């Protein structure tokens, strides 16, 4: 019984409820198996926890519910209560129960608690209670299960969830110490690997904290998370993780992009690398390379259906629409949107090659540059033909959720391929906004110019 | 008969038929008159221009012109066929008068031919028969305006619709030149100002392309638009356009942020500053619509689309509401394409002149350093509440179209906060991925 599939765990725009209902389509199609609800700020789940669904809220829900239970999916219901909730107060643990058990009753038979990214320091009443923030949450967390009948399926995430959030260290952490003590063993702890957003989450890694919490976790991965940064998207490929991990795990839930539909790859490939080691115990089962172009292709079939006889002669004007996109053009796409601590390929080599062209300008040994900088420009030029035949695909959906990605990082590349056409020889300044302006502070018929558009 | 409202001309996501009639609510609430419909990416305005409306498409946009009738708006519908229109073929011109017939039994009475942002380079058969490319658009932007009856409003975009774009000059353009000659002289102009995104737009500007066109010009006006960089919005004021200009115009249509619920102001404003001198041949001040805008705009933050504690017990993370001086420090911060908000350049400024003098940090100019610091520390926090603030309000169909552009000014003024709290003792390093990486090596 391995938990895989989707946490819809993040920041901003919630999914809406057709979104939610072709993501169990999708999982059950590529043999994914859970959908934890936890949208952060869908406000019934955590800003106003307290407040019951609405008539129309509760249908929809149920519905959904429904639809889940139809493609077989797990639903798992999360709440959020830790921005405010007095856990000593008996009422409150009332409003939890009453909250919960409304959801029971829409067919859902699966929950978890969720105590991340709140303060660690608590209220008079509470500490006059509880010796410690981990003995209050898993005092309510232990009644709630219990109350809830003791469900197959219970979640619980830590307020310490990852490596760095430990304190001191994750093996002699008092908050996870307490946690893996008192927490009822039936309930499931969610862990999110050595950071927030990991990189890799090493075996040894997980061995350490299964330890410390006395049992092995379900993964709550933000490899693909995008929350954290307006400008960034990630299509490449689940990567960082051994297919030795699922032996010693309970589950991988991934967090992915806000955009529904730029997770084609994150869970495509998630679902591949679960598949290729499903029933291991304890020679290489998983390529991220090769499960990329797996998803890629597959991704591919839907840029030519809609959301969901005039050829022009010689001497006329072609259509700017004939061509549709091609798997180069999204290999080339995902390279460039590609994982939070790397570029693809095609990616790096282009920022590889202006980081040369950059340095060696001063060239004005030439017959390299005047290459090197023809095969750049060529490579730019690759990167506006993928945005064209973008743009003028059949599933507008899909475009719609990607346009502002693709649109920024053409219109870069073109200043670019200006500045490299230059060096051989309007607010694209003010660029980043304020918020720009303060991060660059910090330590780390002639064919026109300021075209904007 | 003044156009005075907005177009819906901008790259990316369009609206939807209910935010289009939400507009012409509140366009109507504020006395303007005009929408354009314009979206570069709704497939059938531009891309495929040549394809007709599904029945399902027909009856939404009937639904919709019929809203704008009820509303007291003009519906202007605009196409797009500058990609791929062999000018030369009367086929081509064919597939473009049906269509704008099909949107005229809509209920349609208004349009627009749009010839703005493609390559000013023709086919073959279209140079054998047009001398220049001006030429090619009068003549087909002539005879549909005609074909159709010679609307009451018809609209033409030059792909020249600028000051920089004008090779060589405004007034000296072929392009230009050819327009306000063959161009019939019922059918207006539509022209953004200077630049693309115009800061200003002098009399003198307006004076001289009038003179070259041979008609007063509509303004496009692109101050709020915000499709152009990903990480910025625009809640600031109407602004850098004179009062003095309306009677030089035939109208001004903006086109504002492609986030709907970001444009109160940008629209709220413009509505005041043409009611300001709504007839003439000061009156109007950007900071003073600004506070008139900013305070109707927070009524819609209380309203969508319990318990309360010991003061011994947690309290209630959602109690603060969102509040006026909340709504004048974002914009501050989302003030106008080439100007931050004085809230926002304030804050921009100390953390400038508490980098320079960090190294007097290692006694008349330390007391100086430790406060400017510690009320600055304060202004961050400001920010940050701001945010939880918003992210609770009730109205959550204006949170999500801010949401994300509140998380990351908050985030960095977090980040930067940490800093000068260190200047005085994860993934931030792939910060903007690779475009961001790119950008850092230009310039």
């Amino acid at each position: 019984r391995f938990l895989c599939g989707v946490v819809e765990g993040f920041y901003g725009r919630p999914w809406v409820m057709e979104q939610r209902k072709e993501l169990f389509r999708r999982l059950q199609k590529w043999e994914l198996n859970t959908y934890l609800y936890a949208p952060k700020d869908d406000y019934k789940h955590r800003m106003f926890w307290r407040e019951m669904y609405s008539v129309e809220e509760a249908e929809q829900l149920m519905t959904l519910i429904s639809a889940a239970r139809e493609y077989e999916i797990e639903f798992i219901y999360a709440i959020s209560p830790g921005l405010d909730i007095t856990f000593s107060n008996p009422k409150e643990v009332s409003t939890l129960k009453r909250k919960l058990d409304q959801v029971s009753q829409f067919g859902c038979r699966s929950f978890a608690l969720l105590f991340d990214d709140i303060d660690h320091n608590m209220c008079a009443a509470d500490k006059e209670v509880f010796s410690s923030f981990a003995h209050a949450q898993v005092s309510i967390t232990n009644e709630i299960y219990q109350y809830l009948g003791e469900p197959e399926t219970f979640l619980f995430c830590p307020t310490e969830y990852c490596g760095t959030f430990c304190y001191p260290n994750v093996s002699q952490s008092p908050y996870l110490r307490t946690v893996g003590e008192k927490l009822l063993p039936g309930i499931e702890v969610l862990w999110t690997g050595p950071k927030v957003v990991s990189k890799e989450i090493p075996v040894e890694s997980i061995e350490e904290v299964s330890k410390i919490i006395k049992r092995a976790p379900v993964i709550w991965d933000n490899i693909h998370a995008n929350d954290y940064d307006q400008k960034r998207l990630f299509l490449g490929p689940y990567k960082g993780r051994s297919t030795e991990l699922i032996p010693r795990l309970k589950g991988v839930l991934t967090n992915p992009n806000c955009e529904f539909e730029a997770n084609y790859v994150a869970i495509h490939t998630l679902a591949t690398w679960y598949k290729s080691n499903m029933n291991g115990v304890r020679d290489v089962l998983y390529s991220p390379q090769m499960a990329l172009k797996l998803a890629l292709t597959e991704w591919l079939q839907e840029f030519g259906v809609p959301h969901q006889q005039f050829v022009p002669g010689p001497n006329e004007k072609p259509l700017y629409t004939a061509e549709p996109v091609t798997l180069e053009d999204l290999q080339l796409l995902a390279d460039l949107f590609y994982l939070p601590y790397e570029h693809g390929p095609k990616g790096a080599q282009m920022l590889r090659e202006f980081q040369w062209l950059r340095a060696n300008s001063s060239v004005v040994k030439i017959e390299e540059w005047r290459s090197r900088a023809a095969k750049f420009e060529e490579m730019c030029g690759l990167v506006m033909g993928m945005f064209t035949r973008l743009s003028n695909c059949a599933n507008r959906t899909i475009l719609y959720d990607m346009y502002s990605y693709v649109w920024d990082i053409k219109s870069i590349m073109s200043m670019v391929k200006s500045f490299v056409q230059w060096l051989g020889c309007e607010p694209w300044a003010f660029r980043g906004g304020l918020a720009g302006e303060f991060q660059r502070l910090l330590p780390i018929p002639l064919t026109p110019t300021s075209k904007v558009y």
